[PDB]
């Protein structure tokens, strides 16, 4: 009597245990989804994290720049899941920007040689994926992609900003496939995680100011959240996901669920 | 093992068997929940009409335009729950504009006294309802209310637009209110029911041009969703509605939840 | 060749030296447009302001809570500017909610009488005002009225944030009626402006932590702005007003101009 | 005593006498500035076209793609326009997405060196001019670029749209770097103008359905907007261009202004 009781779902993006895939994975089998986890380059790391999940998953290479690997991937999935069966559920949470295109590289000092690159991986690949596998999604499924809401400019996150309006409006048509096989798409804009590279960013990686400005963010939204807001708890979050997921918003598509306290409803 | 197992939960608004907050009644004892009901000025007909839910429950007379009855609201709800007991959840269902104030009547022609009421029921008495009760709601609950997106302008719903304007405003404030409670504020956004009162509008009630006017509304919404928008169909928006009083989305608050179809998404 | 040469405007909403409405009109005047004023209640002490203005202007009274005012405004302002000419613009700066509405009086606590009265005079008096000038307006006109960003909310400015939501609603609607006219309505929201009521409440005058919240909001104000904002100079928000008066903008209807220093597109 | 007088504007991406570009070329002459033309790889073509605006302007070659370039263009407009002056103005009025983004051709069918071309041209190079050009703009000055409002999704227009809502990304990144130099940033987000390619598109050159489709928001569009949509008709896009370079918008930036008839505030 889980929320997602019986569900085939594929997630991708976990790299570590601090990925917010790791925690929608956790979720999600906490619930009852049956899952199939995609992992990039990186796959022995990433079987021995995935080892730590509640159950066993397995695990399939996907480079979402590599074209032979989508053309592939609905046969990999069926292979795994069995024949005759599809999925109900797909998980996007893939992103990338070159350090060029984020921090305190000036903005106008990105190669658009890198920021193709950051687009490709963080927008265009949403639409990649749904590509591969609505033809193998079962009717009132689900495809969830990560947000980060970039309404509004901000100091350092640069072109990862422009990857993410990029992202929404690839959502919206996303959406008009899926719909086809009466499937929806959205997104989930999360606040800020204090994952292993956001802590790296606050220890200086992209530059000094880059890491106070993030702090600063940081300590405004648990402001500005009529609830709070915890950097530290994914669970929020990976809850939200599995809400998406399920049967219970039937009539949200095309569309963004913000999960982040409340923060961006709230001037200060 | 439903989704709203153990929750106790006001709901405001039902009327007649076609009332959105009759349906969200009903899809909330499938899942579990414990409601208590209130209803305005008609209470042997909204007794007669709620003996058809699925479970018995109590039945609180409530004006919102009524200063004693908000008043008194708390110990009446603790009287039919038991003292001791908190709610978990509030759904407000409650709008009303004159008819002054929609359809083929001029904009510029309403008083400011029609609309002052309309604005008082539809908006001002989602604060007043969030007053009367949060003190009897526990940590960890959910205030949801009822909204039809008034971001542009559209024929005939004229003032009952404006009444949506203010409570999004509304809602916003309530969520900064509602936090220091531990408790969640939001709305969902509806796409149109034919509830009685719009097929009546439909048959020409507020004037034969409004009532063109909302069947052509109704035809461009269905065709806009990517997954379809059924108007004589309130259970996707019920679900909707028990999404957000679950503990599924507790990262979410000041906000607006589409249950829409996504048509709000797509120009055409 | 001023920027509104020859053309006839009628501007409410002074008060004092310092209201935004008197920047209006100085620089509107300035541009070579002829001027009507209007003016609420303190007729002698308006005059004496106005008497400091570049040219002279006939000031009229209107209290727009009151009909009678609003049913004779159309043939006063005739009588103003000789039959056989009409308005080419008109501005709309007016604005109050009671002090149990705004500052650290509790949200809730806010009776509806109060909140009523606010919104009659901050955003219906836009739609009364329209509707008793437009038959004297000419073809090519504009209206325009004065915002402040409502979208999300903020401390202390409570229900008077409510009423702005309420006054963007109505000025799209406002819009379609104008529309017949071939006149356009328009908003300027503006960054805070320092007049003599919000040093007034700087300086306490709602509160202390009412005051304390409003300076924190103006500093972080000129942070946000990518080109500054200077809450002493009303100047770059008269200038945006005129522009709008003007036939340079006459494609731009139903909406919203910010001149705010670019502070709302900034998230920090 | 024109409205640009003395001014001296950059204008890029005029290829014929339906540019939207040539209009705003043209209203900005006739209203005193004095022009810089910047024109892609067919300068023969631009030159005998812009023979017909009404003052003499030299004419530059600029790639966006071409880093060369954009690294000697300063030198260029220096060199055009006399040692010792800078700009007060720059126009962008570029955009270009491969027939494979756009039109009949599925979504998920655009290879990605397609959609990155088109977003390179589209988006990027709006911060690649302000880039190249700041260095050589006076306090005061103001970039604009033209918009078509990507917020929600539409038929055919498909990764066009993406690239859109990429570029009104990078406006708000551009406003903070402009601002250091006392420069302002905004698109003109226009309804659609029936250029030579938009009635190719019309007669079916991306195929049938596509060109059904964009007649119908064509038609749509007039029919929302308050005031009236002429597609045939640029010079309101172009007078809303030349506002923004005017000193008539002082407090405006990393915005968008809507020439659209008012149609983005009406839902129908
Ligand atoms: N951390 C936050 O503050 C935050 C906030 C909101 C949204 N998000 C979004 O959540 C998602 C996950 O981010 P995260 O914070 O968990 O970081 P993460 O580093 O743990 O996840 C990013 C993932 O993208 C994968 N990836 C990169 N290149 C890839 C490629 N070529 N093919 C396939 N996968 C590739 C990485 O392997 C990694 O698993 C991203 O979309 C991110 O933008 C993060
Ligand atoms: N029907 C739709 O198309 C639609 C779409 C989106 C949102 N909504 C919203 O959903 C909510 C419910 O509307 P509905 O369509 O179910 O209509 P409904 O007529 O069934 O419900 C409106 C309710 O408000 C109650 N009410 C009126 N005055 C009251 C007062 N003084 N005190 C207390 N209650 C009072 C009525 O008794 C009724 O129960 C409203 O907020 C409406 O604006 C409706
Ligand atoms: N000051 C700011 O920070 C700021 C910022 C953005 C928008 N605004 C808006 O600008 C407008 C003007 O405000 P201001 O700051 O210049 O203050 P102000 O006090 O100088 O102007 C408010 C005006 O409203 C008039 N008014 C009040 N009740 C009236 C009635 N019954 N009939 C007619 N007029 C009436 C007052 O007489 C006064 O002239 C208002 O809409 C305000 O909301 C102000
Ligand atoms: N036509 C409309 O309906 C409409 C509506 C809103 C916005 N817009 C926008 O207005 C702008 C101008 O479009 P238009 O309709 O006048 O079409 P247009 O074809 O006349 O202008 C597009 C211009 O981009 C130039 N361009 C293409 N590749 C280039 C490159 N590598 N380097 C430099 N310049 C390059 C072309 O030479 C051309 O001059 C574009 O941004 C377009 O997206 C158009
Ligand atoms: C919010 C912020 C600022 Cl202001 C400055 C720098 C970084 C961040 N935050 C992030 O980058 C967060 C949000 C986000 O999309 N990711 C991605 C994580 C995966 C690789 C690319 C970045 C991590
Ligand atoms: C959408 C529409 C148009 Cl366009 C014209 C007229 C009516 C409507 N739709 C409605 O009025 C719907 C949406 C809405 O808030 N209600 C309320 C139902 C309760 C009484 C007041 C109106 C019913
Ligand atoms: C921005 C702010 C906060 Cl945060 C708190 C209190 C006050 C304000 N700012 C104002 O009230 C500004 C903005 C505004 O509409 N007015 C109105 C001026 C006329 C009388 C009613 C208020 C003055
Ligand atoms: C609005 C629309 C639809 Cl719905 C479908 C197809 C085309 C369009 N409209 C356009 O493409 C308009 C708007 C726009 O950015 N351009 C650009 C003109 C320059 C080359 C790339 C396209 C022309």
């Amino acid at each position: 009597t889980g929320l997602l009781d019986g569900k085939r779902i594929l997630v991708s993006g976990i790299i570590t245990d601090s990925s917010i895939a790791f925690h929608i994975a956790r979720v999600a089998q906490e619930q009852g989804a049956q899952l199939v986890l995609t992992g990039f380059d990186r796959l022995r790391l990433i079987q021995r994290i995935t080892d730590r999940l509640p159950a066993k998953a397995p695990l399939l290479e996907l480079d979402v720049q590599n074209e032979e690997h989508l053309a592939s991937l609905a046969g990999r999935v069926t292979e795994a899941i069995g024949a005759g069966n599809k999925l109900d559920g797909v998980v996007h949470s893939i992103g990338f920007m070159p350090q060029t295109g984020m921090g305190i590289n000036p903005f106008f000092d990105a190669p658009y040689a890198d920021v193709s690159k950051g687009i490709h991986i963080s927008a265009y690949s949403y639409a990649s994926m749904a590509k591969a596998l609505l033809p193998i999604m079962n009717p009132g499924g689900s495809i969830v992609g990560m947000d980060f809401d970039p309404s509004r400019a901000m100091p350092a996150y640069n072109w990862m900003t422009v990857a993410k309006s990029a992202l929404e409006s690839v959502n919206r048509f996303v959406a008009r496939e899926a719909g086809k096989y009466g499937v929806r798409s959205n997104l989930v804009a999360a606040g800020p995680i204090r994952t292993l590279a956001m802590s790296a960013i606050v220890g200086g990686a992209l530059g000094e100011e880059a890491g106070a400005q993030i702090q600063l963010l940081e300590e405004g939204w648990d402001q500005r959240a009529p609830i709070g807001w915890n950097m530290k708890d994914a669970t929020p979050v990976a809850k939200t996901v599995c809400a998406l997921l399920s049967d219970w918003l039937p009539a949200t598509t095309g569309d963004i669920i913000y999960a982040d306290g409340g923060a961006h409803t709230q001037l200060l």
